[PDB]
């Protein structure tokens, strides 16, 4: 499982050092960026796969509501930069993720109004494919919560990571 180590560590927030009679980290922390999907059945963990039926789509709205909902972390406005690594040795085809936009109109369709792609990075060469940090605007004019949709395609096996991250942005 890999993880993510910038913007900033979570684990200093998981420790109960942090207000011993308040900590918000549970043994989610463990693989929140490395959620492992499967190609067929099982599923075994949330409704995935249903993007066209739009069945995992409305189903975020519960997973919002989830015991496995994660820990929603708050950033302010500016631009920020991503970091993410792997323990996995194995190779890496392509990466890419997306993040949800509440306040969609009724008259737009929903399953394409819902999220929008702000990132995709195939591996190739060079050292531009190599670039596994990236920067990331987040206004500095707005408030609101949004779920990032992110694909990290293993290409040693059929199978890749499929995993969705609340993020909650804020103003300066």
């Amino acid at each position: 499982h890999g993880f993510i180590e910038k913007p900033g560590s979570r684990a200093a927030l998981c420790s109960e050092a942090f207000g011993f009679l308040n900590l918000n980290c549970g043994s989610v922390m463990y693989e929140p960026q490395s959620l492992e999907a499967k190609k067929g059945f099982p599923h075994s963990g949330p409704a995935d796969g249903q993007i066209a039926s739009a069945g995992g789509l409305f189903g975020g709205i519960l997973d919002q509501q989830s015991e496995n909902r994660w820990f929603k972390h708050i950033m302010t406005g500016g631009e920020h930069t991503f970091t993410w690594t792997y323990t996995a040795p194995h190779n890496t085809s392509q990466w890419h993720y997306y993040i949800t936009k509440k306040g969609w109109d009724p008259d737009k369709p929903l399953k394409r109004a819902d999220f929008e792609l702000i990132g995709a990075v195939p591996h190739d060469g060079s050292p531009a494919s190599r670039n596994l940090s990236h920067h990331i605007y987040i206004p500095e004019d707005r408030l609101g919560y949004h779920v990032i949709l992110a694909v990290w395609d293993v290409a040693d096996t059929e199978n890749a990571f499929y995993q969705v991250i609340d993020v909650d942005l804020v103003n300066k």
